[PDB]
């Protein structure tokens, strides 16, 4: 894959850039930016400038995740309550409901009516509507542990993947746990609705078996393109930038691996557009020995 950059976007009226993370906007209009200090900035892809500036946490924005139609936003913060917040994005930008002690968050995929929230081990899974819990998700006696867990849901809402334990939501109750072979990471749901990835190995959905053992994947936080037929792979730094300097690209119907990309700047966050045309990426600008970090996000021709 190539990957030629065309763009760079740097926090406007600032000496040093601030962005931690992005995201495009459901229609394609701008990239929402997160900063260090916790607003959320909204960038024309095209003009090149910020239109709109949002308070959202008051500590540095660590996740986002716009809802498909436009009207939501799920955002995390590193360390200032609330951990987690909805958005909404209508006529007022207005904070929906917030989920405190939640350090990640994402919505249901199928229907985007909840959210599932993290806290540790455990998972929460709350209304859209009333912001109520609807169930917690933890069993001590299947726990992994993994020290930087991230639940989520299978494509079609109806399992979820908690601390590597596969999780039937609507008999609430773990039906398979998978075996643990690293410390930190607890995995994904590939797009197809087919296999799961936790860390290097990758399983079958259907039948619990482990396919592949890819271990350039090893620690990496991981993304789809739109189509899902690309998957990205990042290598978080052992637990200050998220990432070191290099991206990974797989094919994402084979895993067959396509390039290593090495920005030579550290990274904090990557994202894609919906029709598969640019790729985002925040990489911190500053020299190795900068007492101050300079975040800027940097657009790519995909
Ligand atoms: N969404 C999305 C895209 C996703 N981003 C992240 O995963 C990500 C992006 N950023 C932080 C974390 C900031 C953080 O902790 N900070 C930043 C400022 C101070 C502390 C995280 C992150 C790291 C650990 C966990 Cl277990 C989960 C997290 F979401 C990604 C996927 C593939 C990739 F190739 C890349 Cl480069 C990024
Ligand atoms: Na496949």
């Amino acid at each position: 894959s190539a990957f030629r950059p065309i763009s760079v976007f740097r926090e406007a009226n600032e000496d040093e850039s601030g962005f931690t993370c992005c995201a495009f906007s459901a229609r394609e209009r701008f990239l929402m930016l997160g900063t260090c200090t916790g607003q959320l900035k909204l960038y024309n892809v095209f003009s090149g400038q910020e239109e709109a500036s949002y308070n959202c946490h008051n500590s540095a924005i660590t996740h986002l995740e716009p809802s498909r139609d436009g009207s939501l936003l799920l955002t995390s913060a590193t360390w200032s309550q609330p951990l987690s917040a909805l958005w909404g994005m209508k006529s007022v930008f207005d904070m929906k409901h917030s989920f405190t002690e939640d350090h990640y968050v994402e919505f249901s995929k199928h229907s985007q009516d909840r959210v599932i929230g993290t806290k540790g081990d455990i998972a929460h899974i709350y209304d859209i509507q009333t912001g109520n819990k609807l169930l917690t998700l933890f069993n001590p006696d299947l726990a992994n542990n993994y020290k930087r867990n991230c639940a989520t849901f299978n494509p079609t809402d109806d399992l979820v993947l908690n601390d590597g334990v596969l999780w039937d939501v609507r008999s609430a109750q773990a039906i398979h746990k998978f075996d643990k072979f690293n410390m930190n990471i607890s995995g994904v749901f590939h797009p197809n609705g087919l296999e799961v990835i936790i860390n290097t190995e990758i399983w079958d959905l259907r039948t619990f078996h482990l396919l592949h053992t890819v271990p350039a994947l090893d620690q990496c936080r991981v993304v789809f393109n739109h189509t899902g037929t690309v998957m990205y792979g990042a290598m978080l730094q052992a637990d200050k930038s998220p990432f070191g300097s290099s991206f990974r690209t797989f094919n994402a119907t084979d895993y067959k691996p396509i390039a290593t990309i090495d920005v030579k700047r550290n990274i904090f966050d990557l994202c894609t557009d919906t029709k598969d045309c640019y790729l985002a990426v925040i990489e911190n600008q500053g020299s190795m020995d900068a007492l101050n970090m300079d975040t800027v996000c940097r657009l790519y021709e995909v």
